[PDB]
C-alpha cells in the first residue's frame, strides 16, 4: 500500500488508458478522482471504481476549456481534496495534412494537448510544494519523439510535454516532486492490425495496462529518483 | 553558389543571426527576403544588404498576427517572389516560475515561438511542392531539449518545434523539401547582452570550450542545411553550442 | 509477486546496485544467482541471501575472463538453473586523459564493461527462447548518454551497451523477450571533489541517490507488467540527464 | 578554403564515403593523407587525387593492428605530416544473429570500428592541442542510434563511437578541437551493391523519400564540421539519412 494518504488526479479515466491507471494507482491505496467531459461519465467511472472496492470521486472536467478548469479546482477544494499525484491523460487529435492543416485544428491540439498540462500542474503544483511530496506524469505519445506525418500538430503538442516536463522537473525538485513523461506507442482501444503489430518489433499491440503499470511505477517512492524522464511504452518501435 | 536561383525568407533579419543569417544565404547567391517590425527597420535590412551587392528586400512582417501574415504574402506574391527557403527566426520568452507564469506568458511564447512555424510553413509548402525543392530551417534552442528552469514556456515552445518539424519531414520528403532545426547555445546577441555578469558567468559554466558562440556560427549551419548539398538530411536537429548540449 | 519461479541472475551481487537488485528480485519470491569474482564472496552473498530467507546461489565469475564465464555456465548446467532474468551489473573503471590512456586501460574497460554483455547474453537467450519468456537488463551509467571527461573507454563501453541493447531488442521481441538498460546517475555505494561538485551543480535537487533507486528500475523492467518496454534505456540520476 | 594549410587524414579512402570525403576536404584546401590496406590501393588514391590536382599522400594502413598503426605514424612523421584533421572512416560489418555470433565476428568489429577510434586519435591529439586547433570527425552509422536485428556487434561498435566522441569533446574542447559524427544512413556503397533489388526495395521504405543518399551527402557533412565556421560545434551526432532516423 505504498500509496495511503495519496489523492491522484487522473484526467480522462472514464477508460482506456485513464481508467486502468486509476485502478492501477488505487491498487496501491491511492484515493483516485478521474475526470470525464460529462456528468454521466464522471458517475460511470466513480460506481465503477467504487465497485471494485475502491474510494473514488468522479467529477466533470474538460481540459480544453479554462472555464471548466476554473470550475473543477473550486470543486477539488470544496470537497478538500490535495492533488499528490497528477496524471495527465487526457487528449484528442485533429489530423491533417499540414498544408490543408486549419488554424483551429492546430490550436486546438496545441490548447488541448500542450496548454492543459501547463493550466492542470499550475493548479496542483503548490499543493505538492507544501507537502513536500509530489509526482506529475503526462501521458506522451511516441510520435511526438519519432514524427508522424498528417499529425504535425500532435506531434509538436506531444514534443512540448516533454519540453514543458524537463523544464519543470527542474524547478520542483528541491520540493521532492518528479515530473516525467510516459509515451506510448499502439496500445488497443480494423485488421490493418497485423500491419501495424509488423512495424513493432514485439509482433502485437499494447494494452492499456502496460501504461498504467509504467505510470503507477513513476508515482510509486520507489521512482523518487526519477525525473524529467520519458519512458517508451511501445513494444520496441520507438528506442531512445 | 548553389543558391543563385533561390529566394530566402528570413524572419526578424535586422540584426544578429537573423542578419548572418540572411548574410550567409546571400553569399551563397540567395535572393533573400528581410522581415522586421517596423518599415524603416525593414528598409534599413534592404539598403545594408543592397550595399554589400546583395540581392534583398525587406518587408514589414509581425509573427504573431494573423493579419500581418496575411498581408505580407499578398505582398510577396504581387512581387512576384516564391520562396524556396524559409528560416524561422522569430521568437520570444516571458521567463518566469511555472507555478506564477501568466496566461500572457505561457500563451504569448506558445504563439511566438511554436504556433508562428505552422502559420509561415503553411505559406511557403505549396510553392516548394509545386518545384519539388525547398527549404524549412527553424532556430530553435539549447533548452528544448536540456530542459532549463523558470522557462517551462519557452522549453515547451522549442520541443514543439522540433516535433512539428520531424512531422513536416515526412510530409514534404518526397517533393525533395527538408526540414530541420538549429538549435543554438549560448550566443552572443540583444538579448543575451541584456543578461547580468553574474548569469553570464554561471552560464560560462556550462560550455566544456569555454567560448561565447556568435551569430555567425549559426548562421553558418543554417546556410550548410540549406545549400544542395544537404538534401539528405532531414528532420534534424543540428546543437550548435559549444558542448553545452550533446545530442 | 510474479517473479516464483522465475530464476535470475545478476553479476556482481556481492555489494552495492548488485547486491540490491538481488534482494529486490528474490524480494518478488525470484531465486536469485549471485556472482562474486572471489570463493568467499559469493559465499558471503549466499548467506546473506539465504540468512533472509530467499533463495540464492553464490557463484565465482570473472565476467572479464572467458574460461571463467565458460566454467560458470557449465556449472550452472550441472546444478539444473535455467536463467530466466539476466541482469548485467559488473563492471569496471580505469579512468585517464584520452592521450595518456594505455592500450590496457581501453581494451580492459571495453572487455569488461561491453563485450561480457554480449558474452552473457549469448549463454543466457536461448534458454529464454526455448520458454518464449525473458528479460535482459543491463546496468549502463549516466556517462554513457551524456559523456565524461577523463572516461573515453568507459563512455564507450556505456553507449555500447545501448547499442547493443537495441539491436538485441529486435531479435528477441518476437518471443517475449525484452532487453533494456537501466542507467544509473550517482548513487551511493568514496567521493570525489570533483564528483561530489557534480552531484552539488548537476542534479536539481543536488542529492545522490541510492541503490533502492536502482534495484527498483531493475525490478520493475524485470516484471510481468513490463512486457511492453523494449530496447529502452531508463535514467535514473535525479534529473542530472533528461533523454 | 578555411582549410589551406590544414593537413587532414582519412582513413580507408580508398573509394566511396572515404574517397569523397578525402575530395571535399581537398576542396576546401587541406592536403589529404588517405589510407588503404593495400599498397596498390594506396597508390590509386594518391594517384587519382593528384590527377584531380590535389595535394595528397596514400599510406598503407591495417587498422586492426596496432603495429600497422605505429608503422603508419612512424612514416607521416618522417614525412613532416602532422594531422589537424582526423576522419575515422575505416570499419567493417560481421552480421550474424547475437546467439549464432562468434568471438571472431564481435572483437573483429569491436576492434575496427570502435578500437581504432581510440587508437588514432590517441596519435593525433597531442599536435591538435599544441596548436590549439584540430578537428575530429568519425563517421559512424544510422544503426548505432536506431539499432538494427542482426548486428548486435557493430550497433555496440556505433553507438560506442558516439560515447566515446562526447567523452573526448569535453577533453578537448578548451584548446579548440572540436570531436563529431557523422551518421549516414543507407548510402550507395560496395556493400550497398551486394544487397538483393528486394533488399533494397524494402529499405527504401523506411526513407520517407525513398531515396537512397550518395557519397557525396556524407562527404559534405564531413566536410562542413572540419571547416572553420563549424568551430562551435561539438559532441554532435549529425543524421545524414533521409530521414530514416530522427534524433
Amino acid at each position: 500500500m505504498s500509496l495511503n494518504e495519496k489523492v491522484a488526479l487522473v484526467t480522462g479515466a472514464s477508460r482506456g488508458i485513464g481508467f486502468e491507471v486509476a485502478h492501477a494507482l488505487a491498487s496501491k491505496g491511492a484515493t483516485v478522482v478521474g475526470t470525464a467531459t460529462s456528468q454521466a461519465s464522471a458517475e460511470k467511472f466513480e460506481n465503477s471504481m467504487k465497485e471494485k472496492g475502491f474510494k473514488a470521486r468522479g467529477l466533470v472536467l474538460n481540459i480544453s476549456d479554462i472555464e471548466s478548469i476554473q470550475n473543477f479546482f473550486a470543486e477539488i477544494k470544496a470537497e478538500n481534496l490535495a492533488i499528490d499525484i497528477l496524471v495527465n491523460n487526457a487528449g484528442i487529435t485533429r489530423d491533417n495534412l499540414m498544408m490543408r492543416m486549419s488554424e483551429d485544428e492546430w490550436q486546438s491540439v496545441i490548447n488541448t494537448n500542450l496548454s492543459s498540462i501547463f493550466r492542470m500542474s499550475k493548479e496542483c503544483v503548490r499543493g505538492m510544494m507544501k507537502k513536500r511530496w509530489g509526482r506529475i506524469i503526462s501521458i506522451g505519445s511516441v510520435v511526438g519523439s519519432a514524427g508522424n506525418p498528417g499529425q504535425t500538430n500532435y506531434c509538436a503538442a506531444k514534443a512540448g510535454v516533454i519540453g514543458f516536463s524537463k523544464s519543470l522537473a527542474y524547478e520542483v525538485a528541491s520540493r521532492n516532486i518528479t515530473v516525467n513523461v510516459v509515451a506510448p506507442g499502439f496500445i488497443a482501444t480494423d485488421e490493418q492490425k497485423s500491419f501495424i503489430a509488423t512495424k513493432i518489433p514485439s509482433g502485437q499491440i499494447g494494452e492499456p495496462k502496460d501504461i498504467a503499470a509504467a505510470v503507477a511505477f513513476l508515482a510509486s517512492e520507489e521512482a523518487k529518483y526519477i525525473t524529467g524522464q520519458t519512458l517508451h511504452v511501445n513494444g520496441g518501435m520507438y528506442m531512445a
